[PDB]
C-alpha cells in the first residue's frame, strides 16, 4: 500500500505519496522536503512530529512513552505510515 501523508509545518503543508515501507523522514526527503533530523534511529527527540489523523508503526522507535505515543508523538525517522495520515513537524521541543 502507498499512503498520503500530508506534512503541515508552521509555514505551510504538503501531501506526498508514502509507501507503506519507507519511513516518512525518508520519503519526505525524496521530495526535496527538507525536515529535521540527528540520529535517524528512533532514540532522539529531534525528528518528531505529531499525529493529527490517520495511523503509523513505529515499531523500530525506542525514544518516545506510552503516553507521548497515545498523545500522538511520532518520531518521523523511524515511523511507516498505516493509513492517509496528517502529521505535524518540527514538534521537537514539545518533548
Ligand atoms: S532523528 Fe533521532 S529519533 Fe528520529
Amino acid at each position: 500500500a502507498t499512503y498520503k501523508v500530508t506534512l503541515i509545518n508552521p509555514t505551510g503543508n504538503k501531501t506526498i505519496e508514502v509507501p507503506d515501507d519507507q519511513y516518512i523522514l525518508d520519503a519526505a526527503e525524496e521530495a526535496g522536503i527538507d525536515l529535521p533530523y540527528s540520529c535517524r534511529a528512533g532514540a532522539c527527540s529531534t525528528c518528531a512530529g505529531k499525529l493529527i489523523s490517520g495511523t503509523v508503526d513505529q515499531s523500530d522507535q525506542s525514544f518516545l512513552d506510552d503516553d507521548q505515543i497515545e498523545a500522538g508523538y511520532v518520531l518521523t525517522c523511524v515511523a511507516y505510515p498505516t493509513s492517509d495520515c496528517v502529521i505535524e513537524t518540527h514538534k521537537e521541543e514539545e518533548l
